[PDB]
């Protein structure tokens, strides 16, 4: 073996790599190397040196105590056409023989699994690339730059982390987490925030809808009107609670605006139909049309409430974007304007009564796709 | 049929399928013309066999990404040209295995030849391809996904595209069938979603449901003499309403389509009066001196005349006529010069005419449609 190119990934292994049970692994721009310039972009190929003085030494010590040393590295700009894939295997190649300790290399080229904070490099390493020898994940380490700490955790270090994605990769394996100063210059624990949404424990336990006293369908025609951020899982709730069940579909995003939503809903009621508007509906202006169409025909109007945060819409966005390659991207710009415009639903507006819907794991979701979604989709 | 090596020529469907071509539980299914190639010339019409390219450099790789996702990978194409014997067939099957040779990827293509079920936005390429095309294996719709350039997309989508959508009848297809829909810059581009617009008219809008004729508070049958008029466009189903409502209960049918004309009609009407009888004037009647004819007929012989009113729009009727021409096979096709005749000549009636009192027939479903013929119904039919 010495270099493969596979599945968006490639991975090189050095002379002397052994198979372990233990694994000491790092990340590279930022923890093992920097830029020679200063700059956070390198200029050039040979704008990188090694990052402390103590690191070699370490390695060794590490490699004599058995620890099989991989490097865990992102790099977007191969997979886009930016970074040649040759010219960073040379770079590779004269770090490693900088470093003077046999090592093995896994480099993320393209979006999705294989990208940190997603541990589809870590699975490759126990699935493929250690000879078949378990690694016992609480006797390794993961050492890494992007690890999300505060603003002026170290004197010097005024502006907080870019990512957080090595301490999140640590966190969705399970291993152990170290700072590149904290592991190498034995700096104390920096302070640091994580998610507010830690996706790893959710589960589909809990109740479907609330007040659990209330009923989720009428026998009898009426509308429904639904209010979420994009992304909350709306639309896959609505299809199978209430479309299969016998509720017209009132869609923004298939019938092109407001108007013929409107229209949509009143020949649905002419219809003695019952109605869902699935649109985000952040604002009493838009509800208050839905409200109307009731009115006139004289059926009652309620109120479906996704209470989905913003992080947790936009971990579904990034699920949706990892695993269905006809998912239309939810942008930052509509994500915030929505809660910009937001105003929450009261039956002042003029609802018989409001439902609160739950963010939950989806329960028909495979095995393998459930492990994957409770995972830190973003650092 | 059911699995070809090949190309098949079907009922009005040209069907290839590629070697390497395998069924699944999901589709990535696209047009042809407008989203996956494009004219290398740059004018509307292709000037030559090899008058193509490849829309966007993109299209190739993420063909492949779906290939690899376990998605089948399917065409469906209008080509009208074929049937109406301006393209020949064997050139466009030459043209279609040139294409899918450039894109490098197991294609099923399928082609509507003619005019009706298979001829996009109607679903009839997409059940063949469920009934027929797929090997017994059933396609998961909400997990399948339809790309294509006849969007209904309005003015100024894109930078330097002055010109809206031609057509609506890729989105359509999709909305008929419950598809996913995409445009291509949408779908291979990530591009933001482009502002468009659906027909104004809904098929799914009409049902059995309101009234029959308003003011509810009349009768469309009476017990004396009378003469009604009858006013709506050609396909605004006067005629069966006429025959279920009026005809069948005694009342002289009078039409000019049987009759042969206008001097034919008067003189049929006259006779009915003159036999004591009430009859119906089953004409267009669009205009005020033409329905005044008949007006005249009542004042002669001293019965009073009522008007029914037929409330299709343009629209409707053609709806409904392009329906005629799917399910009956002993229907006249009524042409879009009579449509837009009657459009111009139409004035609205009013009671100065000389009418007792006028009845709005609201445009209803059509009584005694079995299941599958009002889910056919429901589709739209024009892009």
């Amino acid at each position: 073996l010495g270099w493969e190119s596979l599945k968006k990934l490639l991975v090189f292994t050095a002379s002397g790599v052994k198979p372990q049970g233990k694994v000491a692994a790092f990340d590279l721009d930022g923890t093992l190397i920097t830029t020679r310039s200063g700059k956070v972009f390198p200029t050039s190929p040979s704008d990188w040196r090694i990052l402390y003085p103590e690191i070699p030494k370490k390695l060794q010590e590490l490699a004599a105590e058995g620890y099989k040393l991989v490097i865990f590295t992102n790099q977007m700009g191969i997979g886009r056409g930016k970074l040649p894939a040759e010219v960073f295997k040379g770079k590779v190649e004269a770090v490693l023989e900088k470093l003077g300790v046999p090592f093995q290399v896994l480099v993320a080229t393209h979006a999705g699994l294989n990208r940190k904070p997603v541990s589809g490099m870590w699975d490759h390493l126990q699935e493929q690339a250690n000879e078949g020898i378990p690694i016992s994940v609480e006797d390794s380490v993961f050492v890494g730059d992007a690890a999300g700490r505060l603003a002026n955790w170290a004197p010097g270090r005024k502006k907080k982390d870019f990512s957080c994605a090595d301490r999140l990769f640590a966190l969705n394996v399970g291993l152990p987490f170290a700072t590149p100063e904290e592991f190498f210059l034995k700096w104390p624990a920096a302070r640091f925030e994580l998610p507010a949404f830690d996706p790893r424990t959710i589960s589909s336990a809990g109740p479907l809808y609330l007040p659990e006293s209330s009923s989720l369908l009428s026998p009898n025609p009426e509308v429904v009107v639904a209010v979420g951020f994009p992304g909350a899982g709306k639309s896959t709730f609505i299809q199978e609670h209430l479309v299969s069940a016998g509720y017209v579909h009132v869609n923004r995003d298939t019938l092109g605006s407001w108007q013929r939503c409107v229209s949509s809903c009143q020949a649905a009621l002419r219809q003695g139909k019952r109605v869902v508007i699935d649109n985000t509906n952040p604002d009493v202006p838009s509800r208050a049309r839905y409200i109307q169409c009731a009115k006139d025909a004289g059926v009652p109007c309620r109120c479906f409430n996704f209470c989905a945060t913003i992080e947790q819409a936009r971990h579904n966005n990034r699920f949706r974007e990892m695993t269905d390659p006809s998912h239309a991207p939810v942008s930052d710009m509509v994500m915030f304007s929505y809660r910009k415009q937001f105003e929450p639903p009261t039956l002042a507006e003029g609802f018989l009564e409001i439902l609160e819907i739950p963010f939950r794991l989806q329960e028909h979701l495979d095995p393998a796709l459930q492990r994957l979604y409770r995972q830190f989709s973003e650092g």
